[PDB]
C-alpha cells in the first residue's frame, strides 16, 4: 500500500524529487521557485530548511503530466483515457476500509494548543491577504446521504485556530453545509482537512466524480485497493490514515469573514469577499510531517497540469457520446477552461456547429467555455501552428463565427458585461463543402505515411539535437 | 568577404550547423528531416550524403530568427528596423553602390554545355508526395530588361521537365516576368538571355528576397547589408552578372512561346496549387566549385524556413507603422499564419475604443496588410510573439460578442478560396486589451505582480539551489 512516502522515494529515484537545503522563506520565495521550476518542466521540490519551520515543505508534486499519470500508478500519460472509460461506466463500487489506528494520529495537539502558525503555510503572491492553505482535501458529510465528499478548497489563515472555507456554491462541501443549515438549524458543522494523502486520494478528489459517489471509491479503483482511512478523533468523519496532517473542527453556522484578495488561476487577484469561517479544535500529524502545499496564479501552474492530465481523462467520455471527435483539448494558456480546440471526421455540411454546441452542452465542466476552434482530423490540436493555419487558411471570419449571448459564465470573469452572464464565440475552421461554399475549395498537402516513419526510425541515429 | 561556405563554419562553431553523414532521398526524406528540425527550432541542415548522389545538399540555412540577423553580420533582428527607416526616406547617394565584377571565379571552376548538361546529376528536391516533380527553390533567377541597366534578382520556383529545360513560374508582377514581356515586344522572336545563381553569400540571398523598388538591383541592398560591394562575375554565355562565390549557376534563355503545364505544387498556404503555363527556361551551360554543395529549401504548411524569412523581413516595417501610431510597442505576422493573413499587435492603450483604431490602421495604413483577414490587439504587457500571452490575453479581457469587430465585402486575395467570392471577404479584429470605464462597468482585474526582491534573491542562489544538476 503506497502511501505519499513511498510515492516520494518512487520519484527521487527517478530524478523527479529534488531536494533543498538552502533555507527558503515560505513567504513568497518558495512560489519564485516552484514557478521556475515548473516552467521549466522540472522536478517536484522538497524543501528540507523552510526559515522558521521544522516541518519540510513539499510542492510542484504534480508540476508534469508524467507525475500526474505515476501517481495514478500508471507508467504514462495515454493510460488517463483508459481511466476515463472506466469514469464512463459509473454514469458495487468500492468501500474504505478503516484501520483501528493511523501514522496521522501520532502527534496530537487541541483545544488551546492549537497553532496554526507552527506550520509553514505558505504565502504565494505579493499583494495576497494572508497565509493560505492549498493542498487541503476537506471532507464533509451531508445530512441527507452516507457519501463523503472531498474537495481541495483553499482556505485563509486568519488566526491561532481559524481557517476560512472557501468553497465556491456548487461544490460538494459547500451543498453539504447548505443542506445541513436547513436540515439542523444553529448545529455545528463537522468539517476534517487532510494534507499530503497518498497520491491516489488526492488524484481522486479533483477528479469530478459524481456528486453522488465518494472520492474515496474512486482512488480504489485508481489504486486497485481499497482507500485504508481512520476515523476522526472529534467526528465521524474517515480520514486517509497515510494523511501527513489532519485539521479538525466544525463551522459555526452564520459566521463568515472577508476571504482575500487572493492570486487565481487567472493571473489575476479576485476581490475580497465572504466565506465561511472552520474553526480547528484539533490538529493530528505523523513524527516527522510533511506540508504539502502548492499556488496557483499566471498559468501554467500545477493545477494547469493537473487540468491537462484530467482532461485526457474526459476525451473517451466525449468520444462515446460524439465518435467524430478524434481530440479534443483545453490549452493551459486560455486558463486551463476558456478556450478548447476540437478536432472532428466532418461528416456533413454544418457538422462543426453540432460539435460546438455539444461542448458548450454535454459536459458541466465545459459549460463556461467561451471559446471553441473546430478543425479537421489534419490538424493537431495541441500545435498553435496547425491551429492558426486551420483558422487563416479555412476561416472566411464572418461567415464562419458563431456568436451566441445571454449565456453562463463564470462570476469571477470579470471580462464579461455582467456578473455571471457572457456570450460564447465558436470558430468553425473546417474544410468546406458545396453548400457551406460556392468555391473550389484547396487540396491540403498530405505527408507520406512511409516516409515519416523511416524518419522515426533513424532519428536518433541522426543525432540532431 | 564572407562567401557561403565562411558562413557554414561560423555556424558550425556555434552549433548551429548539423551534417548528416547517414543516406538520405531528395525525394521526400529531406523535407521531412528539414521539417521536423525547423519546427523544434534546430539547426541548418547540410546532408553530406545524399542518396544517389556526390553533391552535398544544405538545407533550413535561415530556420531560425537568430541566422537571418546572422547572415546579415549581426547579433539580432532588429539591426532590420534601420533598414525600415531607410526605405522610409526614398519616397542617401552613395546608396547608388554598384557590383564589383572579378575576372575569374570559383562559381566557373568546372563547365559543362550543350549536350553535356544534365540536371538529373543535381540532387533537386521533390517536397512533398503529390508535387509534379523536382523542384529548384533557392534559385537567385537573374534578369535584365531591354530598357534599363539594372539586374534584378527573384527567387522564383523551378520545375524539373527534362535533361536542360527548367520551367521560370514567375507571376506576371515580378521583375524577371516584366523584363521578359518587354523583351519580347522589343525584341520580336528573340531568345530571352537568363542565369540562376544557387548558393550565392548570405547577404546577396537576404537582399534577393527584400522588397526594394523595381528601379533599383537587388544587389545593391545587399552591400548595404554587408557593408562591402557584392563580388559578381560575367555569365559565359551572356552580359548577366552572379554572385561570384556561388556554389552552382545555370545559364541559357526562353525561347519566346515555349511554355509548359507547371505543378501542381504545394506551396507555402499548405495546398497544392493546381496545374497551370509558364516559361520554359532552357538551360545551355552548369557552371560550379569545386566539391559544389547544393542549396534548398521546401514550402509548404507553414511554419517554413520561407515563412520565417519573412517574419525577419516585416521587422522593416514596425518603424514606419510607429511613425504613424506610435502607441504601437510591437507588429507581429506569425509564420504559421501563411506569413499575412493574421496580425498580433501591442500598445499603449491612451483611451477606451483605442484598440479599434488600431485595427484600422493595419487594414488601411499600408498595402502589405490590406488583406490581413485576423487583427488580435493587446496591451504591452503581452509579448505578441508569445501565444502564451497571447491567449492569456484573449481568454481573459474579451467578451467575445461585445469586443469582436467584423466587417465585410473587403479586399481579399483572389486565391485565398475560403472567402466566399474571389477576391472580396470579411475580416476579424479581437480587441483583447484591457477595457477601460465606458466598455466595462465591472471592476476589472489587478494583474498579479511579482517582487522584485523576490526574484533578484532567487537569481542569486539559483545556481547553488542545483535544481538541474
Ligand atoms: C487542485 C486544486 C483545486 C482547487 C483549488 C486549488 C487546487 C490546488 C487551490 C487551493 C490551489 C486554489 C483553488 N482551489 C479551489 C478549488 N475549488 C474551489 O471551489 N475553491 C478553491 O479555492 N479547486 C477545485 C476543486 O478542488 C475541484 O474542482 C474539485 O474536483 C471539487 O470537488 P467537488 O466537486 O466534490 O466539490
Ligand atoms: C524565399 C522564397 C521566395 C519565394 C519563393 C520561394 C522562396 C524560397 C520558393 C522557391 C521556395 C517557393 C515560392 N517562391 C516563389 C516566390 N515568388 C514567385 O513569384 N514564385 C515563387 O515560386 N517567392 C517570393 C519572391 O521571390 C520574393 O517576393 C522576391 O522578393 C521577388 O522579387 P521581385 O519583387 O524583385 O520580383
Ligand atoms: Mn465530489
Ligand atoms: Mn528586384
Ligand atoms: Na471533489
Ligand atoms: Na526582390
Amino acid at each position: 500500500y503506497n502511501d505519499l512516502r513511498d510515492f516520494l522515494t518512487l520519484l527521487e529515484q527517478q530524478g523527479e524529487l529534488k531536494r533543498i537545503t538552502l533555507p527558503v522563506d515560505p513567504h513568497l520565495e518558495i512560489t519564485e521557485i516552484a514557478d521556475r521550476t515548473l516552467r521549466a518542466g522540472g522536478p517536484a521540490l522538497l524543501f528540507e530548511n523552510p526559515k522558521g519551520y521544522s516541518m519540510p515543505v513539499l510542492c510542484n508534486l504534480f508540476g508534469t503530466p508524467k507525475r500526474v499519470a505515476m501517481g495514478m500508478g500508471q507508467e504514462d500519460v495515454s493510460a488517463l483515457r483508459e481511466v476515463g472509460k472506466l469514469l464512463a461506466f459509473l454514469k458495487l463500487n468500492m468501500p474504505t476500509k478503516r484501520l483501528r489506528g493511523a501514522p496521522c494520529q501520532q502527534k496530537i495537539v487541541s483545544g488551546d494548543d492549537v497553532d496554526l502558525n507552527r506550520i509553514p503555510i505558505m504565502t504565494c503572491w505579493p499583494e495576497d491577504a494572508a497565509p493560505l492553505i492549498t493542498w487541503g482535501l476537506t471532507v464533509t458529510r451531508g445530512p441527507h446521504k452516507e457519501r463523503q465528499n472531498l474537495g481541495i478548497y483553499r482556505q485563509q489563515l486568519i488566526g491561532k485556530n481559524k481557517l476560512i472555507m472557501r468553497w465556491l456554491s456548487h461544490r460538494g462541501g459547500a451543498l453539504d453545509y447548505q443542506e445541513w443549515c436547513a436540515a439542523h438549524p444553529g448545529e455545528r458543522f463537522p468539517v476534517s482537512v487532510a494534507l499530503g494523502a497518498d497520491p491516489a486520494t488526492i488524484l481522486g478528489a479533483v477528479t469530478p466524480v459524481p456528486d453522488t459517489l465518494s472520492e474515496y471509491a474512486f482512488a480504489g479503483l485508481l489504486r486497485g485497493t481499497k482507500t485504508e482511512v481512520v476515523k476522526c478523533i472529534s467526528n465521524d468523519l474517515e480520514v486517509p490514515a497515510s494523511a501527513e496532517i489532519v485539521l479538525e473542527g466544525y463551522i459555526e453556522q452564520g459566521e463568515t469573514a472577508p476571504e482575500g484578495p487572493y492570486g487565481d488561476h487567472t493571473g489575476y487577484y479576485n476581490e475580497v469577499d465572504s466565506f465561511p469561517v472552520f474553526t480547528v479544535t484539533h490538529i493530528t500529524q505523523r513524527e516527522d510531517a510533511i506540508y504539502h502545499s502548492t499556488y496557483t496564479g499566471r498559468p501554467p501552474d500545477e493545477p494547469a497540469v493537473l487540468g491537462v492530465a484530467l482532461n485526457e481523462v474526459f476525451v473517451p467520455i466525449l468520444q462515446k457520446q460524439f465518435p467524430e471527435i478524434v481530440d479534443f483539448y483545453l490549452p493551459p494558456e486560455g486558463c486551463s477552461y476558456r478556450l478548447a480546440v476540437v478536432t472532428i471526421k466532418k461528416q456533413y455540411a454544418g457538422h462543426a456547429k453540432r460539435v460546438m454546441m455539444g461542448v458548450w452542452s454535454f459536459l458541466r465542466q465545459f459549460m463556461y467555455t467561451k471559446f471553441v476552434i473546430v478543425c479537421d482530423d489534419d490538424v493537431n490540436a495541441r500545435d498553435w501552428n496547425d491551429v492558426i493555419w486551420a483558422i487563416t487558411t479555412r476561416m472566411d471570419p464572418a461567415r464562419d463565427t458563431v456568436l451566441v449571448e445571454n449565456t453562463p459564465i463564470d462570476y469571477l470573469d470579470f471580462a464579461s458585461p455582467v456578473s455571471g452572464l457572457g456570450s460564447k464565440m465558436g470558430l468553425d475552421a473546417t474544410n468546406k463543402w458545396p453548400g457551406e461554399t460556392q468555391r473550389e475549395w484547396g487540396r491540403p498537402i498530405k505527408k507520406d505515411p512511409d516516409v515519416v516513419a523511416h524518419i522515426d526510425a533513424i532519428w536518433d541515429e541522426l543525432a540532431i539535437f
